[PDB]
């Protein structure tokens, strides 16, 4: 499951630490961090490139180092896709810290970004040049579904799909990622204490109750991600304490109301992703086809 059998090809991925100029932090948890860096010649010969470097911080143990190595292997296993954050290289040599180097995405995470554009949105479109529109939102949804369809094809599951784990790069390209240990999950209100600190508002009933993670529970989370996108970055389940009674109502069939910027069809898609039976939710392949059609109709 963590790719401990498949090897690391150093000649392909290894990047020298002394060609990496580390800069300002991009995100910090308790044990992990992401740092902005300039990398000389990491992918194009003798060309300086801005990159994002995931690494441990002081306080990390070897257990987190093992987790970071497994993350490097998972990214190598998954391979390249436009809508998955692109692995560029790694620093794995002894005598320095493990570093996982990925592409830098200009606009950061999608939640924060959308939350800043409420005053820069029109449903259908020079004064409006940098505005989001309904087309951008369906387009972002489409791209995340394509990315997840790809992940499913590599026999992977995300386990933490949410707008905070989507990056927005140039030209309206979104990329799925996992900040993981580079997010302070104690101080982040999206992760609630259960037994573990877990993203309960994004989790399917079977995951909350039976600790079952499959690609179909990722579909549930994708539905919540849609809600985040068509609320322009609102926090899910507004006005609700996330306690025992929330978990019961969810099981009983309670669901979020339509968000402010949704279409009727998009809301029905959120409801489809939140079907109580995992097998009756759409697949990511069906989500791709469906969102592609909605993009046409738009
Ligand atoms: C302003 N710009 C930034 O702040 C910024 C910050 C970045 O920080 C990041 C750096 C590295 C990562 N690492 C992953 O994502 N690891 C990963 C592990 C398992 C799995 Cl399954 C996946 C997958 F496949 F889901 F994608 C991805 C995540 C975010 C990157 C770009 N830009």
């Amino acid at each position: 499951e963590h790719c401990e059998r498949l090897p690391y090809d150093a000649s392909k991925w290894e990047f020298p630490r002394d060609r990496l100029k580390l800069g300002k932090p991009l995100g910090r948890g308790a044990f992990g961090q992401v740092i902005e860096a300039d990398a000389f010649g990491i992918d194009k010969t003798a060309t300086c490139r801005t990159v994002a470097v995931k690494m441990l911080k002081e306080g990390a143990t070897h257990s987190e180092h093992r987790a970071l190595m497994s993350e490097l292997k998972i990214l190598i296993h998954i391979g390249h896709h436009l809508n998955v954050v692109n692995l560029l290289g790694a620093c794995t040599k002894p005598g320095g810290p493990l570093m996982v180097i990925v592409e830098f995405c200009k606009f950061g995470n999608l939640s924060t970004y959308l939350r800043s554009k409420r005053n820069e949105f029109v449903p259908y479109k020079d004064l409006y040049k940098d505005f989001l529109t309904l087309e951008h939102l369906i387009c972002y949804s489409f791209q995340v579904a394509k990315g997840m369809e790809f992940l499913a094809s590599r026999k992977c599951i995300h386990r933490d799909l949410a707008a905070r784990n989507i990056l927005l790069s140039e030209k309206n390209v979104v990329k799925i990622c996992d900040f993981g240990l580079a997010r302070d999950i104690y101080k982040d209100p999206d992760y609630v204490r259960k037994g573990a600190r877990l993203p309960l508002k994004w989790m399917a009933p079977e995951t909350i109750f039976d600790r079952v993670y499959t690609i179909q529970s990722d579909v549930w989370s994708f539905g919540v991600l849609l809600w985040e996108i068509f609320s322009l970055g609102a926090s899910p389940y507004p006005g609700v304490k996330i306690d025992e009674e929330f978990c019961r109502r969810l099981k009983e069939g309670t669901r979020m109301r339509a968000p402010d910027y949704t279409t009727p069809e998009m809301y029905q898609t959120m409801l489809d992703c939140w079907h109580g039976e995992p097998s009756q939710r759409p697949t990511f392949s069906e989500l791709v086809e469906h969102l592609g059609n909605l993009l046409q109709a738009n």
